[PDB]
C-alpha cells in the first residue's frame, strides 16, 4: 500500500534509483513486472556454463557509476581476452590483426576508412551529450538516416561496409532504420568511436565475476521484501493528492513520487489518469527497441588461442549469421566459450530457425572463421533472442528513427507531475548501457529529493570518481590521422 | 462475463466487426476505452456548429463499404463545396485554378511535375495492395524515406515542395519520418494519387449528413448493452480453454475468439499470456501515427465564394500554420466555415499555443490567402488536436519509418492464437480511412465465422458491390502525360542530339 516512491521496473536503473532513496531514508517500493529482476541484464546459472551473461555483459573505463555501484555490492571485474590477434573477415577470408582497429591496406581506401570515423567524432563534437537536439545542424542530421550518411560520406565499399557493421553492432539497427543525429550523438556520449568500440580501454573491456545480473540481485537483497515480483505496473493515477500505481495482479500502491525505470516505449503498456502530455504520448509510440540474439557457443579448450587469435572475430557479410564476437572464456580459463551477436535484421531472419539449427550455423561460421575444426565440435550452446520479451520490447537499447529525436528527445526525461523518468535510455553518458541505467536511477531519484527539498537544484546531477581499478587511458590520434585528406579531397588535390 | 467474441476497440472498424457477428447470430461484446464510440471519428454537436466532424469526415468514389455501412444505417452523404476556383498559395502569392490540379507553365517544371506524380503511380503498381513487402524492389524502396525518393526525382524545387505538401497532408507526416515503399503502398491502396488528392472524383468528395460519428453511435444502437463503454482493455489471457479479456475497471470477459480493433501500436497497452510472438511484440513499438491538429473557423457567410473561391487552398511554406483547408460549410449553405488541417511538425510545434493563439493565426493566414479582411472576422472556432490522446494516439493513421514494412508487415493482420486483427491499419484498400476500417472489421469478423466453420474459406474476403449513389469515374491520363520525358530524359535526349 503506502510509501514514499513507487519505482516501476527492477532493472539496474530502478534499483539504483530505490536504493540511493532508501539509503536516504525514504519508504521505496519497486514494481517489476518479470519473476526477476536485472531486467535487460540476466544471468543464467546451471552447472554447464558455471553463470552467463545472456543480456548486458561488458563495462569499461570511464563508466565509472556502474563500477562504483557493483564495488560496493561486492563484485569484482575481469578482463576480456584480448591479448592474441583479432580477425577481420571479409569476402570469406580471414585477416589476423593486432589492436583495435582492422588494418586497410589500399591507400584511397586507408583515406576513406580515415575519413569516416574522423568525420563522425567531428560530427559529435557539435552535439551537446544533454541537448542533442540542440546541435547547431540537429534538424539536418535528425532527418537523414545513418544509411544516408554513409552513402554520403563513404567513397569506397569497404568503408560503407565496416562502417555498417559498426552502426548494427553499436544500436543493433539497420543504418537505415536510424537517425544520423542520435546516432552520432550515441557514439559522442560514450566517449567516441574509439571508447565505444574498443574492448582494451574500451566499452568491452571487463565482465563481472559471476554475472552482471548480481548488480540488480544484490540490491533486491538490500531492499528485502520493498522489490515485488510479477507486478506488471498498468496504471498510474495523479488526479489525487497522493499517487496511486496499480499492478495487473489487482495491487494497488500509494506514493508521494514516482520514478519510471522501464524503456521508454514500454510507458505504453500503463495507463494514464490523466492522459500523458501530448508529446510524451506521441513520443512513446516512436521509440522502438533494436533486434539480437546473444549466442553463446561452448567449448573444451579456448582453442582459437594456441592459433594466436583472441576469439574477437568482426564478420562482414550477409551469409554470416553472426558479425561479432567475443572470447567469453572464464577468466580461470575454463567453461572456453566463443559469443556472438546475431543483429538487426538477422535476428529477425534467423529468429525462424531452433536452437540447434542455429548452433550448427554459428560452428561452421566459427569453424571457417578461426580455420579450425575444433569450432565443430561445441560442448554447449546458450541464447538469448530479446526480440521476444514483452518487458524489455529489444536489446540493446532504443534507437531513434529519422526525425524523432529534434521533435520529441526534450521531453525524454521531463517530469509528468509526480512522475520522474529513469532508465538507460534518460541518461547523458554511455545511455544504453549499464552506466547509463546508474547515472539516470541515481538522478531521478535526487530528483525526487530535491522536490521533496531534501537536496539543493545543483545536487541533482553529481559527477563520478574515476574508478581506481578501471583506470582510463586517454584516446589520442596520430598527425596523419588528424590530416589525411578525405576521397574528395585527394581528388580536389588533382 | 461470457461471449462468442469479445471486440477491443468501438471505432468503426470495431463496430463493423460486432455488427456482422451480432447479425450472423453470435453473442458480441464490444470494450471501448472511452465514454463514446467512434473513435478516431468524433461528431461535436453545439448549438454553434450544429454538428462538426473534428475527426474522420470525408468519403469519396471507391469507398464502397463505407458508403454501404452507412446507407443500411440511414446516413446521406453531400459534396465538398468544389464550385468555384481553388487556391494554390506558394511565396506569399495566391494562383487561383480550376480543374483538380494547380497549372504549371514551365515547360521544365511541367516535366517536373508530370513525371513525379507519374513516377510515383508506375512505383505503386509494383507493389501489391495485400502484400507491399513482395515488391519487386521492396527492401530497396522500404530502405530509403520518402525525403530521399523526393531528393532523388525531383528536378524542381516546386516539384519538391508540392509533393512534400502532398506527403504532409495525405500521411500528417514529414517527408523524413516515412518509408518510400510504405507511403507508395499507402497512395496505391487507395486508388492512387489522383484519387487520393481529389475532391471531385476522389477520397474529399462528400461528408455525411450530421457527421461520421453517427456510424458507430447507430451501430451502438443496435447492439445495445452489448456496447461496454469505459472499459479499457488491460489484459488477455489465452492460456485456457476460453480466452479472457480483462478491463481497467475490474471487469472479466470470457470469449472463444478477440478481435483487436484498435490501432496497432495500441496493442502495447494491453498485457499479453503468454506474451505476443517476437515479431508482432516488436512491430507494435514500431509503427506511429501522425500528428495533426483538425481546426475549423466558422464565419457569417461563405464569403470566399463571392470571390469565385470554393474554399480549398494548397498553403505552402514554413509560415502558414495550415497547408490545406476546404469549405466546411453546411450543405444548406449556412454555418459557413473553412476546415484546415495543422499537419506533422506544425501540430507539434504550434500545439503550445492557446485555442485563441491558433484561431488568430488561423484567421491572419486565410486573409492573406482569400484576399479578404472578412476572414479576420470569425464568429466561432473548433478544434481538435489528436496527438494529444491516450486512445488514439494521433491521426489520421499509423505511418512505418524506413524498414518497417518489409520487416514486420507481415504480421500486421496474422492472428495470434485466438486473437484476429481489424482496424484500418489492416485494409488493403483505403487503410488509414473509414472505408479501410469497413473492410478489417468485416474480414476479421468472417476469418472467426471461418474458424467456428461457419462459412467456407473463399468467403473471408468478399468484393463489394460499387454504390449507386457515388458512382466512381475512372482516372485517366493523356498521351502527352504518359510518355512527355522527365528531366533527365529530356537531358538524355539532348545528349544524344549533341552527339
Ligand atoms: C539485452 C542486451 C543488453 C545489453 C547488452 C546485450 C544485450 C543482449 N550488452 C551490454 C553490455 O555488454 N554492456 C552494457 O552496459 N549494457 C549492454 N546492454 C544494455 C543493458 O543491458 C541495458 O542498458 C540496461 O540493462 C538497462 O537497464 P534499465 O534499468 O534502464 O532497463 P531494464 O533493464 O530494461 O529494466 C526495466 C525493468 O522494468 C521492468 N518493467 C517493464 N515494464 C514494466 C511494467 N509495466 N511494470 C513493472 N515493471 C516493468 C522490466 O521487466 C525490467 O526489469
Ligand atoms: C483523427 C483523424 C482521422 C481521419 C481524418 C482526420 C482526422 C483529424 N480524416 C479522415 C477522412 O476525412 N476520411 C476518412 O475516411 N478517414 C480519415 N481519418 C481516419 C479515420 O478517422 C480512421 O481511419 C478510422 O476512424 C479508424 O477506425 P478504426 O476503427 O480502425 O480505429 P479507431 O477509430 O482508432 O477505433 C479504435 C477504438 O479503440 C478504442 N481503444 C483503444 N485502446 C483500447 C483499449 N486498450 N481497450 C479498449 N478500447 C480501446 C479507442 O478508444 C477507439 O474508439
Ligand atoms: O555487448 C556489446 N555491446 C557493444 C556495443 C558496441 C560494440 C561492441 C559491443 C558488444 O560486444
Ligand atoms: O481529411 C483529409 N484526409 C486527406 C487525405 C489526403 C488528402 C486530403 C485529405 C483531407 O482533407
Amino acid at each position: 500500500n503506502k510509501c514514499d516512491v513507487v519505482v516501476v521496473g527492477g532493472g539496474i536503473s530502478g534499483m539504483a534509483a530505490a536504493k540511493l532513496l532508501h539509503d536516504s531514508g525514504l519508504n521505496v517500493v519497486v514494481l517489476e513486472a518479470r519473476d526477476r529482476v536485472g531486467g535487460r541484464t540476466y544471468t543464467l546459472r546451471n552447472q554447464k556454463v558455471k553463470y552467463v551473461d545472456l543480456g548486458g555483459s561488458y563495462v569499461g573505463p570511464t563508466q565509472n557509476r556502474i563500477l562504483r555501484l557493483a564495488k560496493e555490492l561486492g563484485l569484482e571485474t575481469y578482463k576480456v581476452n584480448e591479448v592474441e590477434r583479432l580477425i577481420h573477415h571479409v569476402k570469406g577470408k580471414s585477416y589476423p590483426f593486432r589492436g583495435p582497429f582492422p588494418p586497410v591496406w589500399n591507400p584511397i581506401t586507408y583515406l576513406d576508412h580515415n575519413n569516416f570515423w574522423r568525420t563522425m567524432d567531428d560530427m559529435g563534437r557539435e552535439i551537446p551529450s544533454d541537448a542533442p537536439w540542440k546541435a547547431p545542424l540537429a534538424e539536418e542530421w535528425d532527418n537523414m538516416t545513418m544509411k544516408e550518411l554513409l552513402d554520403k560520406l563513404c567513397w569506397t565499399e569497404s568503408a560503407k561496409q565496416l562502417a555498417t557493421l559498426f552502426v548494427n553492432l553499436c544500436v543493433t539497427a539497420e543504418t537505415h532504420e536510424v537517425s544520423a543525429l542520435w546516432f552520432l550523438w550515441y557514439v559522442k556520449q560514450c566517449g567516441g568511436t574509439t571508447r565505444i568500440i574498443s574492448t582494451t580501454n574500451g566499452g568491452q573491456e571487463r565482465k563481472f565475476v559471476g554475472g552482471s545480473g548480481q548488480v540488480s540481485e544484490r540490491i533486491m537483497d538490500l531492499l528485502g521484501d520493498r522489490v515485488k515480483l510479477e507486478r506488471p505496473v498498468i496504471y498510474i493515477d495523479q488526479t489525487r493528492e497522493n499517487v496511486l500505481v496499480e499492478t495487473l495482479n489487482h495491487e494497488m500502491y500509494e506514493a508521494k513520487y514516482v520514478i519510471s525505470a522501464i524503456p521508454p516505449t514500454l510507458g505504453m503498456k500503463i495507463h494514464f489518469n490523466p492522459p500523458l502530455p501530448m508529446m510524451r504520448n506521441q513520443m512513446i509510440t516512436r521509440v522502438p527497441l533494436g533486434s539480437v540474439i546473444k549466442c553463446i557457443v561452448y567449448y573444451k579448450e579456448p582453442f582459437w588461442r594456441k592459433k594466436d587469435y583472441c576469439g574477437t572475430m568482426i564478420i562482414d557479410g550477409e551469409e554470416a549469421p553472426v558479425a561479432y564476437t567475443l572470447d567469453d572464456t572464464k577468466p580461470e580459463g575454463n567453461y572456453a566459450a566463443i559469443m556472438g551477436f546475431i543483429l538487426a535484421h538477422k535476428a529477425r531472419k534467423l529468429a525462424r530457425l531452433t536452437k540447434e539449427e542455429r548452433l550448427k550455423k554459428l560452428c561452421e561460421l566459427y569453424a571457417k572463421v578461426l580455420g579450425s575444426l575444433e569450432a565443430l565440435e561445441p560442448v554447449h550452446y546458450e541464447e538469448k533472442n530479446w526480440c521476444e520479451e514483452q518487458y524489455s520490447g529489444g536489446c540493446y537499447t532504443t534507437y531513434f528513427p529519422p526525425g524523432i529525436l529534434t521533435q520529441y528527445g526534450r521531453v525524454l526525461r521531463q517530469p509528468v507531475d509526480r512522475i520522474y523518468f529513469a532508465g538507460t535510455e534518460t541518461a547523458t553518458h554511455w545511455s544504453g548501457y549499464m552506466e547509463g541505467a546508474v547515472e539516470a536511477g541515481e538522478r531521478a531519484a535526487r530528483e525526487i529529493l530535491h522536490a521533496m527539498g531534501k537536496i539543493p537544484e545543483d545536487e541533482i546531477w553529481q559527477s563520478e570518481p574515476e574508478s581506481v581499478d578501471v583506470p582510463a587511458q586517454p584516446i589520442t590520434t596520430t598527425f596523419l590521422e588528424r590530416h589525411l585528406p578525405s576521397v574528395p579531397g585527394l581528388l580536389r588535390l588533382i
